[PDB]
C-alpha cells in the first residue's frame, strides 16, 4: 500500500527556496504520527531540505529517490528510480511518499491513498516553487474540520483513497 503525504497552501505550494514557506507544528506532527515505523520514499532535494536533527527521519526507512548513483546520503537507502523505491527487498506494510513536488507526480499513478494538509495561508506561488499534485476523478476524499494552530494558521486535514 502506497500512500502520498503533503501539506500545501490553499494555492497549492508546498515548497519554496529550499525549504516549506510557513510553520505549523501540528503538521509536523502530523506527519511523524503517520510515517513513524514506515518506509518514507523522498526525492533528492527534498533529502537535502531535512534539517540536521531530521536527516535521516528518525524511526522510519529513508528511501531516496536520485540518478546520481554514487550519491552520498548516510542514514538513506538510495535508489535510481521511484519504480526501484517501490521494489523493495524487504516488504513494508505502509510506504509513504513524503516528496517532493517532482517524486509525487511520478507517484500518484501508483498510490491508493494521499493524506493532505491544507494550510490557510496567502502564498501567491511564485516562479521557483514546488507545487502539490492535482487530484482528479479518480480520487475521492474526506475532510475534517477547518483547526486553528496553536502558532496561529488554520489549517485541516483531509483523507483521499483511490476510487
Ligand atoms: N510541504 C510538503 O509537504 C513538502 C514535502 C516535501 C518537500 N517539500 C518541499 O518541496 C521542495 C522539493 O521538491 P522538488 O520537486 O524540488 O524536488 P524532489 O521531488 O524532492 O526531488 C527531485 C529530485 O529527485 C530525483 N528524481 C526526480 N525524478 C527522478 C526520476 N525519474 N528518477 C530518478 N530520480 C529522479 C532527482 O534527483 P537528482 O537531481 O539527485 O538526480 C531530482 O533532482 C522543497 O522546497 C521541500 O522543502 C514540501
Ligand atoms: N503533511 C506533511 N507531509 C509531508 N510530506 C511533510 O514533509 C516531510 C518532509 C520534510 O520533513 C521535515 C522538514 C522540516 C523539518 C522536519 C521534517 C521532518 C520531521 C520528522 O518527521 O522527523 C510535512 C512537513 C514536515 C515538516 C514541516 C512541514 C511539513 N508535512
Amino acid at each position: 500500500s502506497v500512500g502520498l503525504i503533503w501539506a500545501q497552501s490553499t494555492s497549492g505550494v508546498i515548497g519554496r527556496d529550499g525549504g516549506i514557506p510557513w510553520r505549523l507544528p501540528e503538521d509536523l506532527a502530523h506527519f511523524k504520527r503517520l510515517t513513524m515505523g514506515h518506509t518514507v520514499v523522498m526525492g533528492r532535494r527534498t533529502w537535502d531540505s531535512l534539517p540536521a536533527a531530521h536527516r535521516p527521519l528518525p524511526g522510519r526507512r529513508n528511501v531516496v529517490v536520485t540518478r546520481q548513483t554514487g550519491l552520498v546520503a548516510h542514514g538513506a537507502q538510495v535508489v535510481g528510480s521511484l519504480e526501484q523505491a517501490l521494489s523493495p527487498a524487504e516488504p513494508d506494510a505502509a510506504t509513504w511518499v513524503i516528496g517532493g513536488a517532482q517524486i509525487y507526480a511520478l507517484a500518484l499513478p501508483l498510490a491508493n491513498r494521499c493524506e493532505v494538509t491544507e494550510v490557510d495561508v496567502d502564498l501567491p506561488p511564485e516562479d521557483e516553487d514546488a507545487l502539490a499534485p492535482v487530484l482528479d476523478q479518480t480520487w475521492a476524499g474526506t475532510s475534517g474540520e477547518w483547526l486553528v494552530s496553536r502558532s496561529g494558521l488554520r489549517y485541516r486535514m483531509h483523507s483521499y483513497r483511490r476510487l
